[PDB]
């Protein structure tokens, strides 16, 4: 029996593989905690110095996402991102190549650890011609208990897709990886070989990488069990309808527009498959993202664009100030419908977000109404965790991430007797608040039946309006968990309305005080008559009236 | 806001429903330990003295069972049967009707409790009028912490379909419920409307059934919450599926063929269903029972039939001794294969039962081998229960239920060294045994390459012989869980084998000596070669050699 | 590293041990459900065949008494007993002493399993001399896992005391088994010692025993740990100080004395140890024990006082017909107190078992009340069970075993609308009853401030006058939780009032009817109204109104 020390001496043995760009290994983790920190232990301890390791956690319930902060807070070459909802591994592989700087990528899954010279001679085969534009090496199962080979097709070690690595140009010209639960991986390969070349491609026989074989995992489908050191591996029902869905889809479709097909990020499959391969929200109603702008912060708006001119089916951007229409504004044609008001005296500012809503009401179109801001960084999950934290709480209420929860005794609003939980703060658990702040709401549009603009009497105060208007038709507001620094804030050195109202908040306070009541007595009546809401019940309500 | 306590009172108002031939209310159970109880309290309560309650469990994983076995040895009413497997509600709704002897038939879930005068009213309803064949009281779902009354589509209680209760002949005329996880109450209404008459069927709109709403329950996928109180029931896809599937088959299929068309017990859908929609084993292969009878049981192997009829595809009676084929054979038409051997000397007595197992080694036919003897009562979900435990070991052992455990020490076969796991004893865990006993054996057929029945040299040992196979193909025997008295022996005073070879069993301790090593000697190797055998590898087995 | 097969070729490698009166060996049986069916296998085994098996449960939360009532159920070798309350392995050692019936007297742990050859070699070696009076043989610990020997104190195998066996006149000599949580084997061992002689007990030094090495097991306060094949054995500081307690006793007192001093069953320490060495109850207040005796019976009267001369510290016996005082009550002396009515005109039957009680109403003595039937067979544990029932529920309720359940609309009393659960049936979870039989009544007499026993209007009515004395206090009655057949009812062919008042319960139907309400109504405001009753709520008692 052919075990790891034999696989380690013929790695050893062989001379195969033997400038310093950048390289960039990403992680994907999922309730590994048991592994994550041994992979990320192998992956530190690889011989090619000049590397980064981006790790994306794709919504853990267990500390697998503190151990993964742990660690990166112990070195610099560490960096760590957590998923709000869980989107499969491939969306969080394309997440961790957005966060990546590198010039070459490369992939090692969490529960799995590799060869500490696997990076070294991957690097070196692919740099060894010019015209290679990836590089994979062989793979191989192993029991986590006895340290013995799990053989695979009666195979010792097998070439694989996991430990493909590729060019940093390659994703930007094929698209990303297509945001399934599984078997992705297979059809990015072939939308490689058919758009480079086989010859494009090089094949290490070496067993570098060490998936580690576990029981529930993603491939157990494909797991047909002969003994304890012997499985057979065949595609599914799902995995082969997969297959052949997208080799005629490679031969159907030009190479060009591949770039055109797989934008990343994305949340509609763009391959017809069944919900049980795809974990995006895949929305059954067009989205619309509302986003107000003012110059002062043009260029994080392009940022934002460039991290949600995909996520949607429709945009309003309300440019307040500008003097011309940005490029990267028009770039997006009839998608997007600009507000371009130039005078600051009928200006709205903030409320121009809800401005396509009062359209939806005299059209009853449903969607999923989407209100930004210009000065936060988005991440490339937010709006299928936006999504899916609806569907989960049945389209029944808001959910926002900037929560504000104030008692009805309060005399001032911007006082201490407030409590904020920023976007870019953790949270751990859901908590429904009074006030969620307009750059993180998110909610269905057939929560409302009748909306005017005309009902927002002051600018610059959307929050607080909201607030009233979901407290009018009963409708909960539902400040999400969300890991630390999910969204961060870019200010960068601009003017905020926080630091303009801080000391200046009249007319908030007077719509707080002839508003009420507000605290945990707006919220218990709306929390105990719903089952979904069970777990937002407040502790010790009689407090925090 | 309306309450039990209303519905009580309404109930005493209305004066609707006030010989007396037995009545069987039939009760299945999964999972229900908490509810079951009390409604068995809630039936045992009921003004209609003349009563008995047929109740079945579905495998549940809870004390359920045992608080079911308590009530039926605390009272004669109560007779209590349980399914080896996870078979769905209907399956064993049918159960209960075949193990019923009352000329009434009633539904009540374990989960949910009635009123103390719904039978009395229904059975009255039900008898009134000579040609009504049917009568269905409405039912109404309430919240078990509260007591309140959760309204379904705005209204208070509504007519279904578990209330329905009906003659002991309707189930003979049309057959028994389609053997489906959901929705197979609405199918049998219809056919009964469709055979009978909407005029046939009464009507009582009384709250005499208490739906108690519990979370993931069969039917929330019908349920849109809308408040603690109010929530709207939709038919979902699958469902909408399955009833579109069978209003057409009703007027595609004559109404006196139905008795053909939904024979119980099955184990093959009626109707094209997907997998989560039936709980059916549903074979992929053609199913094959073996039996053996001699003419002193033939009124019992006619009883095999009446329970094994349907759930094959094919039969191979061995007829040992007998004169003429029985009329309850021969009816079976091509279905049935029989040996006729008239003579005792060239007879082969139990041997016969692997018989057509010779056959499929020279066709090569996959499928399910049977093997039954003639003096066991089988249960309605034999073969449906052997083929998912099969499945689950992923048809790589064989299983029975009659296990035999000795040590390799042993010099007499019929001592008090061996271990008799009897197929009527209750079994908590599966545990893998050395010998099976071939009256309960089930396996693939696919798992032997080559086998002749002349290898068998003697008669009446066909457990030893078959247990030596299984050896020489290092092919795992598994004595299944099951709970007592799942398979009753019928001996009804005739000759046994047992009796015979008891004090003369020279030949058997011959080839058990011979054929060495047993105990888990020959069982620990086999179990510790696969995962699927990791919970039956032995505790301490330095003893047991 | 020396291994169990060392062991066991040691063992078949030494000729030591090599007619046959009956041997029971007795096992005591907690939370060991992994292991105990291998002890009972591995007793089986013994090739002394003329051997019995009783064991007995010291109240296991997992399924170790379903695995040993199977086992029972299989094989005729095999008597299986319960403690309904925890006492120690000594209390059940002393239990299986009690119920044993063959004249020489083995143990073994349910978690461990012994040699198949140990009872034919202790038995050979004890019976080798007359004067022989018990032997002994080495035991040795291993790990389950790795099968390998745990060494002691740098030994493989010790003698121990788990391992001696004695014969049955031995325990009606010097008394039982100790009645504490653990060390208690030593203290018999060095009894025995003192009283027989050095010369009387004979040492095997074969590994005959195989301790199982669990962690969080009685003795683990002993192990300090080396390595993973060393460990170091020392007492406790309370073991040592129990070591130092009778040592002393054994020279203070007497040997013949040694019967008077630790008669079983008890439920006071012989010894003054803490509370953490002993599993008793050790009440506070003298503990009374009533019961009522009708000539018919006196048999079993007789084996009552058996079970109940000593688990109390005062006795009540109303002899209803007798004609002369019988001899096992009169050797009572002052302890028992007899009420000896010669006439059955001004006899008052059953309400005989309440007059001690009123004479405490005029004293203020408090103490444990116990009410006890002549006809129903008393377990060992019996008084302890209830006593310390009555402390988990802070003695602020009446408990008992023979519970009746009515809903408060039932029009005869011994019709079917009521529920029983008998005594000698079992019950899973502890239940809030109506009416609870007065010969299994348990009850602190302080819950009672006034009492007369003239309130008893009718005789043979005890259960539901003392329903009604607890319901007016408010005092709620408890059918406490039991396995089957723990109280075996020994009817002999007797008269019992059930025949006599089943067809003329005209009096209890008046008295029901006429001090309402019942059901849940008298058992949800009390229930409800305290947190240790939280458990006991109902489910749904809606209709058991
Ligand atoms: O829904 C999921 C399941 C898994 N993973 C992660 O994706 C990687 C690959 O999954 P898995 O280990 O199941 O792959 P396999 O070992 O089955 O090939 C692992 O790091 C998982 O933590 C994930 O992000 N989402
Ligand atoms: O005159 C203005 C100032 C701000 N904004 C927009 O209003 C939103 C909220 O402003 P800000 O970030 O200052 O609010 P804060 O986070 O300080 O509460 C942002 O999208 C700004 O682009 C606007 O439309 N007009
Ligand atoms: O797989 C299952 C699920 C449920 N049941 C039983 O069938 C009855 C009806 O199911 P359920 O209570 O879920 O029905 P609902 O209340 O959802 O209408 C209950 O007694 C369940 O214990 C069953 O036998 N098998
Ligand atoms: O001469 C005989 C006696 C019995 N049998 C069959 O062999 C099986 C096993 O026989 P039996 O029940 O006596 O075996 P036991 O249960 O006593 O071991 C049954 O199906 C019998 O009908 C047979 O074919 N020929
Ligand atoms: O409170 C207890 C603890 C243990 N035991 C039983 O008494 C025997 C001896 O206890 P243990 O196994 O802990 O002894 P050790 O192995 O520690 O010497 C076992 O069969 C236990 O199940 C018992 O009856 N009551
Ligand atoms: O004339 C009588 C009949 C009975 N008893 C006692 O009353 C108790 C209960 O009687 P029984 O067992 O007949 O009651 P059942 O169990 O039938 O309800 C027993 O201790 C009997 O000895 C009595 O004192 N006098
Ligand atoms: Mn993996
Ligand atoms: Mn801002
Ligand atoms: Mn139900
Ligand atoms: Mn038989
Ligand atoms: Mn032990
Ligand atoms: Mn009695």
């Amino acid at each position: 029996t052919t075990s790891i020390t034999d696989l380690y001496n013929e790695v050893a043995k062989s001379d195969l593989g033997l400038a310093n760009p950048l390289v960039s290994i990403i992680m994907t983790s999922h309730n590994t905690a048991q592994f994550i920190e041994a992979s990320i232990n192998s992956l530190l301890l690889q011989t090619y110095k000049n590397i980064e390791i981006i790790i994306v956690d794709d919504d853990s319930s267990d500390n697998t996402f503190e151990i993964a902060s742990r660690i990166a807070n112990t070195t610099s070459k560490v960096r760590v991102f957590r998923l709000n909802s869980n989107l499969g591994t491939y969306f969080a592989k394309n997440t961790g190549i957005l966060k990546s700087k590198g010039d070459i990528i490369f992939f090692q899954d969490s529960d799995d650890v590799c060869h500490h010279e696997r990076i070294e001679r991957c690097v070196n085969i692919l740099l060894a011609n010019k015209e290679t534009i990836a590089v994979r090496c062989a793979y191989s199962r192993l029991a986590p208990e006895t340290q013995h080979i799990i053989k695979v097709n009666n195979m010792d070690y097998r070439l694989g897709f996991i430990t493909l690595g590729m060019h940093r140009k390659v994703f930007q010209e094929i698209g990303f990886f297509n945001c399934t639960t599984k078997g992705s991986d297979d059809e990015f390969f072939h939308r490689i070989a058919k758009y480079y070349g086989k010859e494009k491609i090089k094949n290490l026989l070496l067993p570098l990488y060490y998936n580690t074989m576990r029981e529930n995992s993603l491939f157990t489908d494909m797991v047909e069990w002969i003994d304890n050191h012997n499985i057979i591996q065949k595609m599914s029902d799902t995995r082969q309808h997969y297959a052949t869905l997208f080799q005629a889809m490679h031969n159907e479709t030009a190479s060009h527009d591949f770039k055109n097909l797989f934008q990343f990020p994305r949340i509609y499959d763009a391959l017809p498959v069944p919900q049980e391969m795809s974990k995006l929200s895949n929305p059954k109603i067009p989205v619309y993202i509302n986003i107000c702008s003012i110059p002062s912060r043009i260029a994080q708006l392009r940022r934002i664009i460039g991290i949600l001119k995909n996520q949607c089916d429709h945009f309003h951007i309300y440019l307040d100030g500008y003097v011309e229409i940005p490029d990267f504004i028009k770039n997006l044609g009839n998608k997007a419908t600009v507000v371009h008001c130039k005078d600051k005296d009928n200006s709205i500012r903030d409320n121009g977000k809800f401005i396509l809503l009062e359209e939806l009401i005299e059209k009853n179109q449903d969607g999923y109404y989407i209100t930004c801001d210009d000065d936060i960084i988005y991440p490339s999950d937010y709006i299928n965790t936006m999504i899916k934290k609806l569907n989960e709480y049945d389209d029944k209420a808001v959910i926002g991430l900037h929560g504000i929860l104030f008692p009805s005794r309060m005399t001032k609003y911007f006082s201490a007797d407030r409590l904020v939980y920023s976007f870019y703060k953790p949270l751990e658990k859901d908590k429904a608040v009074n006030v969620l702040g307009t750059g993180t709401v998110s909610f269905r549009v057939s929560l409302f039946n009748q909306f005017s603009l005309s009902d927002f009497t002051h600018s610059g105060m959307a929050d607080i309006y909201f607030s009233l208007l979901c407290k009018k038709n009963n409708i909960l507001q539902i400040c999400i968990s969300r890991p630390a620094n999910w969204l961060t804030e870019d200010n960068r050195d601009s003017e905020t309305l926080y630091h303009q109202y801080r000391d200046n908040d009249e007319q908030q306070t007077q719509l707080i005080m002839e508003n009420g009541p507000w605290g945990y007595s707006s919220i218990y009546p709306l929390v105990k008559n719903h089952p979904k809401f069970t777990d937002l019940i407040p502790c010790l309500p009689f407090y925090f009236l």
